[PDB]
This record gives C-alpha cells, structure tokens and sequence, in this order.
C-alpha cells in the first residue's frame, strides 16, 4: 500500500534523525568508555549485576536495522548505558564519572532532539 510506504519513509527519516543524535551523544564520550559491550570475558560476573546491558555499538545495529519506532525507545537504550554503569562501578571510579557526565551532556542534545521529532512529526 502507498499508506504503508508513506510509515516507512517516516521510519527512515527517524532513523536519520536518530543517528544524527547518536553520533552526537557519542562525542561525548571521548574516551570512549559506552563504545562497545562489556566483555563477559574481563568481568565474568557482569550479567549477575546487570540484567539488560547496553552500548553504543549495540545500539547503532539496532538503528541501522531501524529498530528505533520512536524518540521513546531510544532513550530507553541510552539511560541502560548510563543507569547500568553508575550501578555497576562505584561513585569514586572513572567509569561512574564518565556516565554522570555523558548524561548531563547528553540531556541537552535529547531536549532539541525532542522538540524536532515532534516538530517535524
């Protein structure tokens, strides 16, 4: 149906909107800590602690594959990286620091990101 083109071409257009912000909150992460998975090799116990665990990478294969349908579930991924970490690591470690400053950074990029996906629909 033209009806059903007409959704995919708006979920593409989130996706590129998305990524956009993706690559922004990415920066602000310079030393890279969110970049990929937590290896289960170098902490063994980590799926004891954390039930759901996240990353940059991971969330890029789901946008790729547009699997982001709203501004919603993306976020969702983006706090699991944050809220895992400042569980895991404790308050006077690098790790715990960098999230609180990803986070802090990162809320003003969501602001905007908001305003334009309801803006643009």
């Amino acid at each position: 149906s033209m009806e059903q083109v007409a959704m995919e071409l708006r979920l593409t257009e989130l996706t590129r909107l998305l990524r956009s912000v993706l690559d922004q909150l990415q920066d602000k992460d310079p030393a890279r800590i969110f970049a990929q998975p937590v290896s289960l090799k170098e902490v063994p116990d980590y799926l004891d602690h954390i039930k759901h665990p996240m990353d940059f990478a991971t969330m890029r294969k789901r946008l790729e594959a547009q699997g982001y349908k709203n501004l919603h579930e993306f976020e969702e991924d983006f706090d699991l990286i944050i809220d895992n970490c400042m569980k895991y690591n404790a308050r006077d470690t690098v790790f715990y620091r960098a999230a609180v400053r990803l986070r802090d950074q990162g809320g003003v990029v969501l602001r905007q990101a908001r305003r334009e996906v309801d803006s643009i629909g």
